[PDB]
């Protein structure tokens, strides 16, 4: 058990802070992604689940507890043969070999999922996605 | 079968509303874009259907049905034989294989259309379309 | 017991999806803020928890919970006295009545915290935020 | 008794197209906004009601029926009590008397909608929504 | 009967100019603001009537003629009481004294007209144009 | 004998209106590109003759007459051998394969016409035209 | 033989000036840009060349008299085999057959002149000329 | 008595062609503006009057002769009791004592003049002009 | 008695790495800037000391320790009696009540150092200071 | 062995400092960016090591001192077998041999390190990193 | 006597340099603004005479010597009643007391001096400068 | 011997002006690129020494002098083998056949110097450069 955890922003550190998180995390049930608050000293802490290892996971006196210190948010999506991908201000445009186009955010939430059987292009300009086959042209606003 | 959809105000729902929407719309015809009243609670509440997965479908109970939280919008425009399409500043500019020119705004709304003989370019810069045949040259000024 | 969620970015929902929500996150800690995956129909599904009333939470049989459909992150930060806010790109400046200046970013995280017995000012631009008394000036960079 | 009428199609009519949208009409309620499909020269063509004054209107006799040219469009919402608005960059912000706050983009849907007991300020910047009382910050993020 | 016409955006001039248009516009009915081709030298002139005095007017021998040299479109709108003008990007916003709103575009032609009993603001931001009053909210988009 | 007309910006339609049409235009000449005042149901409408074909043309019984209803200019300049076409704002330069070069502006309004017996290039920037031959530098500003 | 020619002053001028322009000109030399008064109606107005073609010329019965309107001025710099021209902001840069860089203003006024042996690259960017060859680096600071 | 010259190509000069240029317009006129050509060890130089205080003027012995590098170039219009002047993207606008609106762009070229009985605003923006009056409104497009 | 740390490279830390530190740093002397290495797992690691309050500071039992998670910098300058501030595009200017005037970039680096006898206005502008006295005026570029 | 110093307060310095410093400096080893504070006149300057060569040196007599002028700043990171860098804004982006990402900002200072086993594309826009393998989609938020 | 002399861009340093530089610059007459390069170890050095007191000077064994350090470029100019000064791109404009108009570059070299008996207005956009006095107006363009 | 000198900005000129600068720079020392003041007139002018030949030089009586007109600064650097010039906004990046990495302004003074045995890639973007070879990264920031 591996719990990889990120304070957001910061966390003012007690002595044998690993007990203290391990005695308030006992018995809870986390998956990579979580946001989960934490009351320390007395006021309240969040902390970002950057991973945990196997997830889910439950919490145990075993599993090993690391704090991540990279001011930035790692986020990744699992997509089946990649084709190619368009970056654009706070879009990212992703089409697959099957011809299936998927329109990301900046927090990499899955704004659009589309099958198109033919696929011509695909054209990205700030807030704007076009799809182009040769029978319908499908506008995507963000 | 597939329904996306995302109600127009932005209201709180009991999570079995789907339930009270799938009986309400069992065996009626959807398209993208539609909008339908639903009771919930005792005040209606519209739902824009955001995506129809094929358009037009018809409700089943196999249908799947998504709750959308995002101002996603899906324009669409059946246009037969594009050729090439051409994105800039809030204009779209769609050339077909009979050579056929179309102009559209951001909103997918037709603000042209035009058929030409000979057609040798198509310029697009900011509010300006030029197009360039074998006998003459068209100023488009949106 | 009030549960308030918010599905990110969307959610594929099942028929009587409120008892197995009760029942995934039976017996479970909550807090306003936290963001928790949950596995339905066999696909991981995160939900920001909008409010939880009381905060914290035991998620029960007796618990109401309701989905939240607004696109939109509500985000809140207590502070006593408050004398000024200056907003700048993804910054937030907030000076309190007690001379004590605090710096936020986008996601209202806490960036910086300082108190100053004397202070004639506090300017900002772009990413930089500086503060004046009558012996130092301290820039402060995000 | 007023309608401003426009194609959705921007084809050539023939000049009394009118009259047979009259026979169309005669009898019906229509409101600003409204799509009215009619057999033109045997082609079903699709108008959309620009401005109906009044709205909702029946159509009478007496009616005034105009074709528009311009790519005007006219949305409205029913607020009751404005205190003030806010205009940024595809976002609009409304604050009503007994301090609500409501928030629309740029084709008039809601995005959101709140109260607030107390309210001092409301801030706008790019998607930023900062909202101040005497207690507590309030940030929405668009 | 007065003619002030303009070149556009010029003329090849013949010996007794005057002669030749007053023999060109022989008979014909002209209104102030009109554009009229006009066969001069083997090629054809088109002329801005900037002004027809009276308007309408039948062009005839005893028709006094000058030439508009002015590389600039003038034009005009007769509006009682002013009471304030907001200016934007080929968008001209009007409002009476008696809470009238008018938009036009760079070439003056009416866009928008609309009464509102109570009239609380109108804010303009690019395309966008918002009417508020103690009932509802108007958006036009331009 | 056709007339593709065009309301400027708009028209209130009576009854049976292609007739009035005709009637008012009876034995009138009209080029494509003149605009044209008609008195209907009381007020002054401008219409521009967006194509008269013939042109020029005089309005007969058997002129068939048809409304255009695109919110768009559509200007058109008849060119022999067209080489090459640079756009920039609110500048269109053309190059013919007699190696002349014209210059128009937004309204396609002949702004220059040059002719040079060696052309090794043309470059435009902003206001700027610069013709480049092996003589000579031309620079022509607007 | 021909010359455009306007008024400095964008006053209203009688059909038939040009008659006088030719007596005030008969037997006279006009070149490009020159500044002719001529007496109207009792008062003089001056008239700028906008172009003699050819320049210099001399004025006969069959020269060519066109009324402009537009603005254009027209600036020429003879230079002999001109091999490249690099157009940047309110800066025109030229490179002859011998390896001569020339570098001008908006207004086609000489800013330098030099001569380079040698001559590997020109290089452009805003105020600075960068002008390298096989033995030195030469910059050129405008 | 004053001239400040420049030469036209940026030629290395004797430091006494002063005196050559002294013989040369012994007793002539000059003005600002003017270019004059003088023989300087046998080939002709091209020189610009940057400036000549006053202009005109006549030059005798006691006439100081600066030489100038820089290509600062000095235009003005004579207009009687300039109540305001509004300066915009390379737009002059001059309103006068007497309620005359005067147009000229970055050249001082005049583009427009006007005269209105009433005045109460004048407002510009971009290529807009538009003058407000007790009476109408008037737009004037640049 | 406070300290704000964050390491150097962004490395995975023990949660109880902070008694590591407190025994390491026990009655040792810390200031805001300080790099200290510290020996973590076998390996040394380097923290910034992004604040220390007060600073100096002398680390003892009671003295609270907090992990940074963001780039944050703290810089200061010890100024006597600064009068004014003024922030512009990486440009710093301080004015002081003894008519001092300091020049600081954007990362409080000092680019000047003047003193001014009289001293009326200061001017900032994208890279230039202007600083007008009763005497003179000085222009100070960066 | 040479060093390019500058001092952090820019005072006036007597041109014989570097004898002092250099007697400060005999025998002890420098590196770039190192501070080194010398009284000098009875008032310690702190002197920042823009530069050491080679670094890490040790001070000799033939050790060659130089005073800068320019505001120049030399930062260094050793890492063994760069493979590729992206530079955006304020972003500095380095790839390995053995595909490991490391993300810096304009202070070189350690935002990220992080090692993918397969890798394709990675693509750099504004705040995002988008890295790209045969499997996943890797988001990295700055 | 003072020199206030700044290495340009560096030096490198010799024992006793104060001495080395009273006898390379022995004799010597130096005005402030003046730029003097020097032969030291082998390699010419430019220094500006930031500051001559008093200026002219001749430097003797009784001249005080100093280094200037500042990375920046500071430019004098003794103007007489300065009322008000003006700042724009790479432009100053200062309008002393007696209506005289100085218009400056980033170098601070006098690019236009004027006396203007009335004076209205001055006006500053860019490139372009306008003064308005109740006779004439008067453009100047940089 | 020959003195090609460049007024800054301008010169009063009077009689037999190349007898007076020789007077006046009798038995002075003067280099390549120096800038002298010299009372003419009554006023101090600074000239540019825009070439000494030979360099440096002692004025005599047998000393050819010219004046340069250029309103422009020409500046040298001698680089042998120049293999890339990467040009930004007032930074010039020189990189040699033999690696050598040159950092310039816009006044030509040499802000950086590097050699680097191996060496992959050089990047500009603003104030940032970046070296990269495979052993480390270097940043340099201006």
């Amino acid at each position: 058990s591996e719990l990889k955890l990120k304070p957001l922003p910061k966390v003012e550190l007690p002595p044998d802070f690993v007990d203290v998180i391990r005695i308030k995390l006992q018995g809870k049930t986390v998956r990579t992604g979580d946001v989960i608050g934490i009351s320390i000293l007395g006021k309240e802490v969040k902390f970002k689940v950057v991973q945990a290892y196997p997830s889910p996971l439950r919490v145990e006196d075993r599993t090993k507890i690391t704090l991540v210190t990279h001011p930035v948010d790692v986020l990744e999506a699992k997509i089946k043969g990649i084709k190619d991908v368009i970056l654009d201000e706070n879009l990212i445009v992703v089409i697959t070999e099957e011809n299936e186009v998927l329109i990301f955010n900046q927090n990499l939430e899955e704004l659009y999922r589309g099958k198109f059987e033919n696929l011509n292009k695909v054209l990205v300009r700030n807030d704007l996605v076009v799809i182009i086959d040769e029978q319908k042209l499908t506008l995507i606003r963000t």
